[PDB]
This record gives C-alpha cells, sequence and structure tokens, in this order.
C-alpha cells in the first residue's frame, strides 16, 4: 500500500519519454498538424534549453529520491522533497495543460501521456507517506503558486519585442491586402506567425479550416484555390509556404532601407 516503487517505475517511464523528446528537438528529428506544432511552438523552450529537459531534471529528480538508501540527508529530507518537486511538476503540466486547451486549441500524445506520469506520482506522493493533513493542502499552493509566477514569468520575458521591420511590414501588408491563408493546427504557419511576433495581429490572416483537421476547409480559402499552408496572396502573387521578413518586403513593394 506505502510503496515508492511505482514512483521509480512511473518516474522511469518519464525520464524516458522526455529524454526522447530531448534527444529528438536537439538532433532536429520530428517525433512522430498535432505533436509537430505542439512541440515546435515557443514554450517548447524554457530557460535557453528544451521544454522536456526541464521535465527530465524533474523525473530523474522524483527517480533519484525513489532509488537512494536512508547515506546523509534522505531519510530527514526525502519525502518533504518528494512532495515539493512533484507539486512543481503537477504545477507546470497544469499550465502544460492550459496552453493546449485554451490557446494552441491541440493535443499531442507525448506530451498527454506526461501529464498522466506526472498526475499518477502526484496521486502515489499523496497515499504512500503518512503526514498526519492541512500542511500538504497548504504546502501545495505555496509551491504551485512559485512554480506558475515563475513559469509565466519565463515565457512572458522570453518573446522579443517585435522588429521595426515586423511593425511596420504588417501594417504595409494590412494596407494593400497582403493576406495570409493558414491553419490554426499548421506548424508552418506558427512559424510564419512567429517570425512576426506580437505584430502578426496586424497582419491579415483568413482562416482556413475553423473546425479544425480532417474537415473540409472553409470557402474563402477554396475560393483562392489554396492547397497547402501556409499561402499569400500579395499583389496578384502566390506564394506558398514560410517566408521572411525581407522575402515578404520585396513581394509587398515594402523598402528595404539600408542607405
Amino acid at each position: 500500500r506505502h510503496s515508492r516503487l511505482i514512483l521509480a517505475i512511473l518516474a522511469g517511464l518519464g525520464s524516458l519519454l522526455t529524454a526522447y523528446l530531448t534527444y529528438t528537438k536537439l538532433t532536429e528529428q520530428p517525433a512522430a498538424g498535432g505533436c509537430d506544432l505542439v512541440l515546435s511552438s515557443r514554450w517548447a523552450e524554457f530557460l535557453g534549453i528544451p521544454t522536456a529537459a526541464v521535465g527530465l531534471l524533474g523525473f530523474l529528480g522524483v527517480l533519484a529520491l525513489a532509488v537512494l538508501p536512508d547515506l546523509p540527508l534522505v531519510k530527514r529530507w526525502r519525502w518533504p522533497a518528494l512532495f515539493g518537486l512533484v507539486s512543481a511538476m503537477t504545477a507546470f503540466e497544469m499550465y502544460m495543460l492550459y496552453l493546449m486547451v485554451a490557446v494552441l486549441r491541440q493535443f499531442c500524445m507525448y506530451c498527454t501521456t506526461a501529464i498522466i506520469l506526472v498526475a499518477g506520482l502526484g496521486l502515489v506522493t499523496v497515499l504512500g507517506h503518512r503526514w498526519l493533513g492541512g500542511k500538504l493542502a497548504f504546502s501545495y499552493i505555496l509551491v504551485a503558486f512559485l512554480t506558475l509566477v515563475t513559469t509565466i514569468g519565463v515565457y512572458a520575458n522570453q518573446v522579443p519585442p517585435p522588429s521595426p521591420l515586423a511593425v511596420g511590414l504588417a501594417a504595409h501588408l494590412r494596407q494593400i491586402g497582403g493576406t495570409m491563408y493558414g491553419a490554426y493546427w499548421c506548424p508552418h504557419c506558427q512559424d510564419q506567425k512567429e517570425l512576426f511576433g506580437a505584430a502578426f495581429d496586424q497582419v491579415p490572416y483568413v482562416e482556413c479550416s475553423p473546425n479544425g483537421p480532417g474537415t473540409p476547409q472553409a470557402q474563402e480559402c477554396t475560393e483562392a484555390g489554396i492547397t497547402s499552408y501556409p499561402t499569400w496572396i500579395i499583389n496578384g502573387r502566390t506564394y506558398t509556404g514560410v517566408r521572411s521578413l525581407e522575402a515578404l518586403a520585396v513581394a509587398s513593394g515594402y523598402p528595404l532601407e539600408e542607405g
């Protein structure tokens, strides 16, 4: 009933899953729109390293605390440190779940498995030790609060302010009607979006499939003959795929002056 063996098994699986995604990211390989959108977005990097690598430190941390024999400072600190680390991992994961449901409007199976593994860690840590109550409910909010504040703070400080070029080009494309045709699940459309940053709000955009993947595309895009995403229509011309700000400036007739 009281066991940390399950913690080693769940943290073992977690360490493996999150290390594959770290290997996947660093070797530039794709993992199995779906995960492609999720794992290639901003948010998939945290403090200059992959977000999975942060999960690697956590999953290996809980594994180490479970494996070590009761050695200096272990028996005393093992179980309060397990509650601290796992609570931070549950809190981070709820923000990860929030991003998928609310902001990315999609899911990834590797990411979903991590949530269930971390939720499993949360249940076993609560039901595998005796701390006789109101302390744990309070210690959870404290760790969660500190986790969320730091996490949200890191991601807010992450995305840089848009360049003058991004702000100017967007407003110019807005004036000439330079429209981008794409999808919200579309990973390449996210790449294009991230080149403008916050300045993308100005950019005229048509959502080609509001219903999602596997559903017939919207009328507006079908009338324009859009076959793949993203697709730009600028001054009668058609450009397929992700284009740099420099290339979109040339296409729009936006002056790139360096003299």
